[PDB]
């Protein structure tokens, strides 16, 4: 495996990625909520590299981006202090693939997103806008309905407690057209339209012995199933005919669970992917 420093115009910063080759192809691994600037949440918690080990798939973990959803940001997050502006879609489909292109041998088309929690959504978009780039996606335990109801609030609560993000930084008040552009459940029609191949999984809130069995883990998983279960619903009367949808009576919003998914999915990629 290999740490990479991906200069970033966009963000006037270098990107740290952790990378390791095998193919093409390759699949982005997004972090959570509480990402750090050390290592991606995949390689601190999962063997995730050692599971896709001669996939015949490259994996790619960039490092960094707390509470960024992946996304584009209008302007440094206020409260806290941040010096520059997130802009992690154009790292994501711009910069960086760009980068692993030259240098690499990496395709900058023909890629999974796969993502969970804060990012499970962000993969979703990122394959409703970039089809070519993403034409699998996959969303673990995401938040799949950020511009409806209670979930700005929500989100800018979470936002705010893990680290002190603005969610109006990034996506600007609710009734800015940010938040329903990035909102999956909005954009269930470009999926569609894309015949994108999307993976999406949530748990139940109950731990097995695989552990995460911890009330806010537990808590969450809840919360977010009844937003999971309504995008399925949504995607199929939509037209939606190209999705895998995992709804176990099992799981808690934690990291064995999301590993579990991500080896689960492997041969699904790698037939999306490589034929």
């Amino acid at each position: 495996v290999e740490y990479l420093q991906v200069p970033s115009a966009s963000m006037g910063r270098d990107i740290k990625v952790q990378f390791q080759g095998g193919g093409p192809h390759a699949v982005y691994l997004l972090d959570g909520l509480r990402a750090q600037d050390d290592y991606n949440g995949w390689d601190i918690n999962t063997p995730a590299f050692e599971e896709y080990y001669q996939s015949g798939l490259s994996v790619i973990m960039p490092v960094g981006g707390q509470s960024s959803f992946y996304t584009d940001w209008y302007q440094p997050s206020q409260s806290n202090g941040q010096n520059y502006t997130y802009k992690w879609e154009t790292f994501l489909t711009r910069e960086m693939p760009a980068w692993l292109q030259a240098n690499k041998g990496v395709s900058p088309t023909g890629n999974a997103a796969v993502g969970l929690s804060m990012s499970g959504g962000s993969a979703l978009i990122l394959a409703a806008y970039y089809p070519q780039q993403f034409p699998y996606a996959a969303s673990l335990s995401g938040f799949l309905n950020p511009s409806e109801g209670w979930w700005p609030t929500l989100i800018g609560l979470a936002m705010n407690d893990s680290g002190g993000y603005n969610a109006n930084s990034m996506w600007g008040p609710s009734s800015d057209p940010a938040w329903k552009r990035n909102d999956p459940m909005v954009q269930i029609p470009r999926l569609v339209a894309n015949n994108t191949r999307i993976w999406v999984y949530c748990g139940n809130g109950t731990p097995s012995d695989l552990g995460g069995d911890n009330i806010p883990a537990k808590f969450l998983e809840g919360l977010t199933l009844r937003t999971n279960q309504t995008f399925r619903d949504t995607y199929a009367a939509d037209g939606g005919r190209n999705g895998v949808f995992n709804f176990p009576p099992n799981g808690t919003h934690s990291w064995p669970y999301w590993n579990e998914q991500l080896v689960a999915m492997k041969a699904d990629i790698q037939h999306v992917l490589n034929g």
